[PDB]
């Protein structure tokens, strides 16, 4: 309900506007090598930090991509930011992204907190799921080539950057 | 269900993280006069054009606020634009604000267009006015000093212009 357009609303509003465009932004920085592909985050737990690095200190901050802007709904030159971030293995650079968490899942951990929201605390996993789920259908039918989908379930030693790599690696 | 969602969705992934910090940048291009508060435009038609000057001439684009940034979810300083306006009646320049469209309602538009979705076209106008409710019981509670939602419904002679000015003139 709330997951469904949430999925839809972060594919439409987001996701469509962006993925056209990523290819060319990182040719473009890797000319001036960073994997092609916007890497999403979708931790079921709905736990987004800001801060990449917290999350996991093998996951470091390298470059922000050249941003792209677009005259957005009144909005002119509306700007999309990403940041680039080297996975690290063992002290070694085992990779280079673009990454960052699906925003719509830390406004699923919030309406959670707001009682006006009529959202349940206990409901969260069952959204999270829903939305990562209905996010996978959409792009399977679109933008999925120049993204790949990061779902994972923290257990109590959990590597996000391992995560990452599995992903990375797979695209050989 | 996807209207109350979204409200929701703009106000936590959006209104919240722009509207404590609006005011700031307002005084700062005055003192460098615009009006302060977000005028924030709801079409229940749905009907989201990204080029405001299209939708009606006398509203002009005058400036971009000084962009503000933030650490998001990964996304380092992520970046907010907003455009200034000038709203013009009869040649004359009448107001100054901060205006952009509400974009999960470009969102709804663009859902009912999509088979996969599972929302039918004509469920957009029940959609608009529950996403305009919610926000507006959303910022009743909250933000509310630094904005104003402007919800209409087109009729066939209509002036966006005049229908911002009225509010912009409720404020005195
Ligand atoms: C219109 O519907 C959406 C929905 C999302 C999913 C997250 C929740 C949310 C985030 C944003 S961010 C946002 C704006 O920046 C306004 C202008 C614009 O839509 O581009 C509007 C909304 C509305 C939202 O819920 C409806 C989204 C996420 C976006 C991002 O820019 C990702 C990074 C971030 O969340 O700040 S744009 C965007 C647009």
């Amino acid at each position: 309900s709330v997951a469904h357009g949430l999925a839809w609303s972060y594919y439409i509003g987001y996701l469509r506007l962006i993925l056209p465009e990523l290819q060319a932004r990182i040719r473009t920085y890797n000319q001036h090598a960073v994997s092609q592909r916007l890497y999403i985050l979708l931790p079921l737990d709905c736990g987004v930090p800001d801060n990449l690095s917290m999350a996991d200190p093998n996951i470091r901050f390298l470059d922000k991509l050249p941003q792209q802007t677009a005259d957005r709904a009144g909005i002119k030159d509306r700007v999309y930011s990403n940041s680039i971030y080297e996975l690290l293995e063992n002290g070694q650079r085992a990779g280079t992204c673009v990454l960052e968490y699906a925003t719509p899942l830390q406004t699923l951990f919030a309406m959670s907190q707001y009682s006006q929201a009529g959202f349940s605390r206990e409901d969260r996993l069952e959204q999270a799921k829903l939305f990562c789920q209905t996010l996978e259908d959409i792009l399977a039918d679109a933008s999925q080539n120049n993204c790949r989908l990061i779902a994972y379930q923290e257990p109590s030693s959990f590597s996000l950057s391992q995560e990452v790599l599995r992903h990375l690696r797979q695209e050989e």
